[PDB]
């Protein structure tokens, strides 16, 4: 069947794993690659998801998995300004290794269940506009937007 190689990236503790585990195992972790057969819009397919480490000391350690990934979830946390500002470094590295200005990618603002938010939705929305990619807010805690984020990414790959 069609396989989709998805890579989840972002700063430490933004919820890369919590999003992946919600999708795959249907539970929130209050404290890796995954393969799952799904059906998305009638298409039977396999999600092969890489849930990346939050720290690397590499950037050549990242080049390996960015090379093979077809689409990327770029995750920040809406209560973490640093994680939002780091999005630019991750996107530029992905473009550098894939030799492309256009790579399937979704900008994800996670932890949208929190009331102490430091990054405004309009802020992230306008950034996503300038990249020409979709912005989706998620909560791994409530499962809001989780399938949305991953399915939208799969649709971006199908359109590339
Ligand atoms: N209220 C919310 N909390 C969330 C959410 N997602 C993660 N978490 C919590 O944030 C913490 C970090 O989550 P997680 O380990 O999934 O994040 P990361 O994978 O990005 N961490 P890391 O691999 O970079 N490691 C260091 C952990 O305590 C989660 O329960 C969410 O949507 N809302
Ligand atoms: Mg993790």
């Amino acid at each position: 069947m069609t396989e989709y190689k998805l890579v989840v990236v972002g700063a430490p503790g933004v919820g890369k794993s919590a999003l992946t585990i919600q999708l795959i195992q249907n539970h929130f972790v209050d404290e890796d690659s995954y393969r799952k057969q799904v059906v998305i819009d009638g298409e039977t397919c396999l999600l092969d998801i890489l849930d990346t480490a939050g720290q690397e000391e590499y950037s050549a350690m990242r080049d390996q998995y960015m090379r093979t990934g077809e689409g990327f979830l770029c995750v920040f946390a809406i209560n973490n300004t640093k994680s939002f500002e780091d999005i630019h470094q991750y996107r530029e590295q992905i473009k550098r290794v894939k030799d492309s200005d256009d790579v399937p990618m979704v900008l994800v603002g996670n932890k949208c269940d929190l009331a102490a938010r430091t990054v405004e939705s309009r802020q992230a929305q306008d950034l996503a506009r300038s990249y020409g990619i979709p912005y989706i807010e998620t909560s791994a805690k409530t499962r809001q937007g989780v399938e949305d984020a991953f399915y939208t990414l799969v649709r971006e790959i199908r359109q590339h």
